[PDB]
């Protein structure tokens, strides 16, 4: 509904990251306004041939609106490289969270996972699978809550993309290693290895190798340190089921008894 450009920005701090852009924290000199700007090269870009992937997520995020999915305002772009206006989240990712405390304990843990799941719910109800829930995607508002952000690797459902792959398995269903046809349930698969890592502090099937952890994930081998309760472990293990029927609904996610035990 209007266009932008670099000059109505103050660009600030480098929130970070890498590859095609540097996100920084940004005003818009009208409203003095705070957000993120996200650079993107468009070498970078064009060079990998992400067009679409970029055009996807700048098109999604350009509608979905939730408390607990990053906003995307609009964009612009001059003459050497592409730029997003997104939301700012205050407390940075869920990732330095983690490696901050290690691990959560059951209270986040049910919390994030909660707020996650009425996020996924409703990119859901409009078949749109995120399929990229890794806690580096996960931001946190100045309230501390999660907002899904980067709708980079979305898609529709049901879906039968095969993509080279990102370097990480680690969060990827059975079916979407296996290069096979899939769709809404790879999100829960996800939410489950999320849940895991939370709690232990570590991914159910990080290994050495890529090969490594594809033969983890495709025979779904994880096992639990002591410390993760019941209460988690059968809430974990059915969301990490190999077929995708079996994998919850993510209302049954919202009525764990482990989860309401703990969701705040
Ligand atoms: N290290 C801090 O103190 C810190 C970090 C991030 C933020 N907030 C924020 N909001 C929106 C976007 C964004 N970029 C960003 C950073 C890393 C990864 C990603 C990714 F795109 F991968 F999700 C985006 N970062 C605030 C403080």
């Amino acid at each position: 509904k209007r266009q932008w450009a670099l000059e109505d920005f103050e660009i600030g701090r480098p929130l970070g990251k890498g590859k095609f852009g540097n996100v920084y924290l940004a005003r818009e000199k009208q409203s003095k306004f705070i957000l993120a700007l996200k650079v993107l090269f468009k070498a970078q870009l064009e060079k990998a041939g992400v067009e679409h992937q970029l055009r996807r997520e700048v098109e999604i995020q350009s509608h979905l609106r939730h408390p607990n999915i990053l906003r995307l305002y609009g964009y612009f772009h001059d003459a050497t490289r592409v730029y997003l206006i997104l939301e700012y989240a205050p407390l940075g990712t869920v990732y330095r969270e983690l490696q901050k405390l290690s691990k959560f304990d059951e209270q986040r843990t049910a919390t994030y996972i909660t707020e996650l799941a009425n996020a996924l719910s409703y990119c859901h109800s409009k078949r749109v699978i995120h399929r990229d829930i890794k806690p580096e995607n996960l931001l946190l508002g100045s309230a501390g809550e999660l907002k899904i952000a980067d709708f980079g690797w979305s898609v529709h459902a049901p879906s039968s993309r095969r993509d080279t792959l990102c370097g990480t398995l680690d969060y990827l269903p059975p079916e979407m290693i296996e290069g096979r046809m899939h769709d809404e349930k790879v999100d829960l698969w996800s939410l489950g290895v999320l849940c895991y890592e939370f709690l232990v502090g570590k991914p159910p099937f990080e290994a050495n190798t890529y090969q490594e952890t594809y033969k983890r994930i495709s025979r779904v081998e994880f096992t639990f340190p002591d410390f993760v309760t019941e209460g988690a472990r059968d809430l974990i293990s059915r969301l990490l089921k190999h077929n995708p029927s079996q994998r919850p609904m993510l209302r049954e996610v919202l009525e764990h008894p482990w989860i309401t035990a703990n969701s705040s």
